[PDB]
C-alpha cells in the first residue's frame, strides 16, 4: 500500500490528488483511479 502526507494509502490503484498546496493549512485530498 502507498501512503501520501500522513492519513492517506492507495494499493497502486490510484494518484493522491493532492490539494491545499497554497499554503498547507489543513491538507484535504483523495486518491484517483489511473484508469
Amino acid at each position: 500500500d502507498h501512503v501520501c502526507d500522513d492519513n492517506f494509502s492507495c494499493p497502486a490503484g490510484s494518484t493522491c490528488s493532492s490539494a491545499f498546496g497554497f499554503r498547507n493549512l489543513s491538507l484535504v485530498w483523495g486518491c484517483s483511479p489511473v484508469e
